[PDB]
């Protein structure tokens, strides 16, 4: 069974997930004023959901406690892998669009026309589609979140015993939980971790996607370019 704590922990998180520029209508593919536009539609689609990531890590017990460039340093990391996992959760199965809102879906083609590469595009897809085999709900999503954020290895982290420290009772509870719920699948709490690795590809592959933006001259907004940008 759950202890209390575990039970406790996890209701908070669970209770603290709970808590734009058009789509230019019509234009070419090709219109590099148009492709200039979609770029800056799911620019302040990304900053809406970090600041919904930011208002999260604020509740999670211990996080405020860190000192501010450790707060920082966590929420620089982990914001895209938080996203991707989000976008996962929101992926539209039928219809193969990533799903911001009810009408705000994207599908490979509207990413592609907005500048981005298949490079980028495909694996992003991809990784949505394979959660749905994992079929977590939403105490493992928030678990999950909650234990990216607690990552003692991310750049400039400067107390990370203290990080992981924050972090090892959300790893018991998500184990424990995968354990109750599927007994038989064994395979489950792995499964889990796998798609925690994927997320650090994932985020590096983002990474050099707004890079080769930046050389097709596309400069992302200052609160996305001072999470995203690689500067010397
Ligand atoms: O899901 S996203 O966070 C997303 C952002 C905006 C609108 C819808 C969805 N996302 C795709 C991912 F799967 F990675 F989560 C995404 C995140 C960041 C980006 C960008 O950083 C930017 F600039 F658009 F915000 C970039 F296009 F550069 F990669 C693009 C898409």
């Amino acid at each position: 069974q759950l202890t209390a704590a575990q039970e406790l922990m996890i209701q908070q998180l669970v209770a603290a997930q709970l808590q734009v520029t058009p789509w230019p209508l019509g234009a070419d593919p090709q219109s590099r004023d148009a492709r200039q536009q979609r770029f800056a539609h799911f620019t302040e689609l990304a900053i809406i959901s970090v600041q919904e990531i930011v208002d999260f890590a604020k509740q999670v017990p211990g996080f405020l406690q860190l000192g501010r460039e450790d707060q920082i340093a966590l929420l620089k990391a982990s914001t895209i892998e938080i996203m991707l996992l989000e976008t996962a959760r929101r992926y539209n199965h039928e219809t193969e669009c990533i799903t911001f809102l009810k009408d705000f879906t994207y599908s490979k083609d509207d990413f592609h026309r907005a500048g981005l590469q298949v490079e980028f595009i495909n694996p992003i897809f991809e990784f949505s589609r394979a959660m749905r085999r994992l079929g977590l709900d939403d105490a493992e999503y928030a678990l999950l979140i909650a234990i990216n954020i607690f990552s003692a290895d991310r750049p400039n982290v400067q107390e990370p015993g203290r990080v992981e420290a924050l972090q090892q009772p959300y790893v018991e509870a998500l184990l424990s939980y995968t354990r109750i719920k599927r007994p038989q699948d064994q395979l489950r709490f792995p499964r889990m971790l796998m798609k925690l690795v994927s997320l650090r590809t994932l985020s590096s592959v983002h990474s050099e996607q707004v890079f080769a933006l930046r050389l097709q001259d596309k400069k992302l907004p200052p609160l996305l370019s001072e999470i995203w940008d690689v500067h010397e």
